[PDB]
């Protein structure tokens, strides 16, 4: 567990949107998404709209500019970069997948939950019932919470 933020501030930036959803439910997924881990750190996060922020979010298919290309429908849906500068931090989701607010197609807010805690340095966990476990797995609003082990994981990084 190489790089953290060090700094308590943290901007965002959507770099696109996704067709497959309404934009304010790709605002919302995010928001959403960035808030079940400031939930449990000292971290804040701003959406902005011009400039640099340290997160982009971006959807993107097949070789889209960083040595990581996507697969096409399936396989890999998602992949983010650690803490640093530039790319550091950056969250890419697969516009081949089909995007959504629910239990249908790959569910964005459960994916950039997952991608986000990459973002903030995080890795993968051998436990099946954390977000941070290596395969994909739907959970419906009733039943996604952090797992302890998630959240032992973050805390061990921020706070
Ligand atoms: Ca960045
Ligand atoms: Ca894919
Ligand atoms: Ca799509
Ligand atoms: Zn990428
Ligand atoms: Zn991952």
């Amino acid at each position: 567990m190489g790089p953290v933020w060090r700094k308590h501030y943290i901007t965002y930036r959507i770099n696109n949107y996704t067709p497959d959803m309404n934009r304010e439910d790709v605002d919302y997924a995010i928001r959403k998404a960035f808030q079940v881990w400031s939930n449990v750190t000292p971290l804040k996060f701003s959406k902005i709209n011009t400039g640099m922020a340290d997160i982009l979010v971006v959807f993107a298919r097949g070789a889209h500019g960083d040595d990581h290309a996507f697969d096409g429908k399936g396989g890999i849906l998602a992949h983010a970069f650690g803490p640093g500068s530039g790319i550091g931090g950056d969250a890419h989701f697969d516009e081949d997948e089909f995007w959504t607010t629910h239990s249908g197609g790959t569910n964005l807010f459960l994916t950039a939950v997952h991608e986000i805690g990459h973002s903030l340095g995080l890795g993968h966990s051998s436990d099946p019932k954390a977000v941070m476990f290596p395969t994909y797995k739907y959970v419906d609003i009733n039943t996604f919470r952090l797992s302890a082990d998630d959240i032992r994981g973050i805390q061990s990084l921020y706070g």
